[PDB]
């Protein structure tokens, strides 16, 4: 049975991917097909690509992330950089299919409010739009689409993995926690918090499709900040416990 | 004869088109039983619940002074909060909203939980207030230890509380939420904001697709209208008459 992962958008959360990969490919179980939004597209894409959840781990480690003109546009460069930096071995790629791993990124058209999926072009900028979280990243325009980050319209796309022709998924939902009354002080939170209320609703919609064989994995991270970089090895760690204790069920792949 | 319950759309500026189909809709003998409203849905629908007239209500909004990738208001809170209760100096606090001259819902969000927020009772000004405090125009207000934003997010186009009302029927009038163009978005609070525009225009589709025959959409021609372009403001309200004139045999089916 060909099995695809989903790996649900989000920024330091994210990390925990990281986590579910090294269970993974420590119980042996092979990947078909990965899609991901915004940290999952981060994540899984350079899975994808080629690197080991030991390398990636290692990357994460060494990220100087408080590091990394409008503000939005350089860290959108800044991003831009890495990204291509870390993917420089894909130079030459133009199908996502012939990756190491099948591979698609979403992002939402901001003009239009329509889903994009990245199934073709440069790994690097698929990725990036993919990741332009409002208000922290300038919006990425490729082949005349002004775009931003999937998680509004997509943030765990199940039926893009699914589109990819695999049998069953495994999805990774690392949580888009709410603010309380006491965090939504400025405008910003606000406006953070309508879109948050956003991703969760197709989130929770596509999660509701999940059938018998699919495994939801929902790493154990109450707590952890959307910004939260300082606490990488627990964020990985979360990840990586929550693939762990489900390997009897995994095992059956 | 039917109960009919009339839904008012959110928005800004657009908004004003509401009073157009006031003006219609007494013109035609039309009665409205019960007003359900978000943002400036809810303020003419507001107003109008508590006795003013449309021609009064067009009085107002023709006289009214409305002035009070790049990177990204208190104040506003509380001009808007000076006006609407100075407009509403006849209503007191402490009021059953079912005790208006028509029937009145208010709708708001509750930033914290992103729960719909209908206010059926208390202070009317209060009320419109929280169901107009839209994001980075409005700060947010306070009412019974909730935080709230205005409800555009959640309930732009509030059918089934028109409906809760008790009504029969509704009119429903739609003024519409525009996505800005590629070349319009510029600001990073422009792409913050077309996103709620996005989720709002879904939750509006979702309420529009349960009008049942009997009821009536009245979608007033508003294309090139920006949603705080107040300098049309006769334009904006002949708009929503000429939408209601329109549409004038099937509205006449409901008496």
């Amino acid at each position: 049975p060909k099995i695809g992962l989903v790996l649900s958008g989000g920024a330091a959360r994210g990390l925990a991917h990281i986590g579910v990969l090294k269970a993974l490919d420590e119980q042996g179980i092979q990947i078909d097909a990965i899609a991901g939004t915004s940290m999952g597209a981060v994540v899984g894409g350079l899975y994808a690509s080629g690197y080991t959840p030991a390398e990636l781990e290692r990357i994460a480690l060494e990220m100087d992330w408080q590091q990394a003109l409008p503000l939005g546009v350089i860290q959108g460069q800044n991003l831009a950089m890495v990204l291509e930096s870390l993917l420089v071995h894909t130079s030459d790629n133009r199908d996502f299919d012939k990756l190491a791993i099948p591979f698609r990124a979403v992002s939402t058209d901001i003009a239009t409010g329509e889903k994009v999926v990245f199934r073709k072009g440069h790994l690097p900028q698929a990725i990036r739009a993919s990741m332009s979280i409002p208000a922290v990243f300038a919006p990425v325009e490729i082949d005349g689409r002004l775009l931003v980050d999937g998680g509004m319209v997509d943030n765990i796309p199940v039926d893009v993995a699914r589109d990819m022709g695999v049998d069953v998924v495994i999805v990774v939902d690392i949580g888009n926690p709410l603010r309380d009354r006491k965090d939504l002080s400025t405008v910003l939170d606000v406006m953070n918090q309508s879109i948050t209320l956003m991703t969760r609703k197709n989130s929770e919609a596509q999660l509701a499709t999940l059938k018998p064989g699919d495994v939801l994995i929902q790493p154990p991270l109450s707590g952890y900040g959307t910004t939260d970089f300082g606490r990488v090895p627990q964020l990985i760690d979360a990840g990586y416990r929550a693939t762990t204790v489900l390997a009897a069920r995994l095992a059956e792949l």
